[PDB]
């Protein structure tokens, strides 16, 4: 495995890291709010994905990856858009399929909205937040307060709840814990700012080609599975989904296996289309 860093186009520097073949199809991991890279470990770990090229990285403002401290480096979607493209430049790349968990699939949305899809070979989109809105995000009033506060044992609590609602099947303890000390990490303006965060989920959904799958928990928590698949089905009718009746907000953590079947299986068929 190697780490290495890729600087985005506002100067941000994005902390990277490779598993797999270095020659194999590549995939590109991006995960969602309060996450790193170390959400993928179940992937990277699996014999059976190793010939494929897999990359993970930092979101802004999360894990190793910088964290500007103004809002707006956060509120323009195009900005985390940006960062996808650098990575997918720097990486050289070759027809990458993505694979976005939740704020991941917001970046994918906004990434295919600027540059459109000819750059890559597909993408899942797996407990993805396709747009903000009531209609497709669970309330959770206190917790959505409470983590964004200024009150430090708030803000800690908040971050607590948030992640157990990651969750049906809840992780052994010694895994949550790394996921709570990883998610400590994220930065504070970042949190406040993502809310209000751009998201062209109508253009770049609607207007991709390369084959998209929805994969979602049945019992997620934070985005609301089947008015989040209907609004991107509705948008582009070329999608397929899939929901785990057993899992919730993170399925690749909660039937690893499965979720790697599935990637695998989706990888195999965008190449071969």
């Amino acid at each position: 495995a190697r780490d290495y860093t890729v600087t985005a186009p506002d100067g941000v520097v994005l902390a990277v890291q490779e598993a797999g073949d270095p020659e194999g199809s590549p995939i590109i991991f991006i995960h969602g709010l309060l996450g790193s890279r170390l959400n993928w470990s179940k992937q990277l770990q699996d014999p059976r994905l190793q010939h494929y090229r897999l990359i993970t990285y930092d979101l802004r403002g999360h894990g190793l990856s910088g964290k500007p401290a103004e809002a707006s480096s956060y509120t323009d979607g195009r900005r985390w858009a940006d960062d996808l493209a650098a990575i997918i430049e720097s990486t050289h790349a070759r027809k990458p399929v993505l694979v976005g968990w939740s704020l991941g699939g917001a970046v994918i949305s906004n990434y295919l909205a600027a540059y459109g899809d000819k750059g890559i070979a597909g993408a899942v989109y797996v407990d993805g937040v396709i747009e903000l809105k009531p209609d497709q995000i669970v309330a959770h009033p206190e917790v959505y307060r409470d983590m964004i506060a200024s009150d430090l044992q708030t803000h800690l609590d908040g971050e607590r709840a948030f992640l157990r609602l990651c969750f049906h099947r809840q992780p052994d303890a010694t895994t949550f814990s790394l996921l709570l000390a990883n998610a400590a990490l994220a930065s504070w303006d970042m949190q406040r700012a993502v809310r209000s965060m751009t998201v062209e989920a109508a253009k770049g959904l609607s207007k991709a080609e390369v084959p998209l799958l929805l994969l979602y928990g049945a019992q997620d928590a934070l985005v609301k599975a089947k008015p989040s698949i209907a609004r991107a089905k509705s948008l582009n009718p070329r999608i397929r989904s899939e929901l785990y009746a057993d899992s919730g907000h993170a399925p690749f953590l909660e039937e690893p296996e499965r979720f790697n079947r599935d990637l695998s299986d989706f990888v195999r068929m965008a190449l071969s289309r």
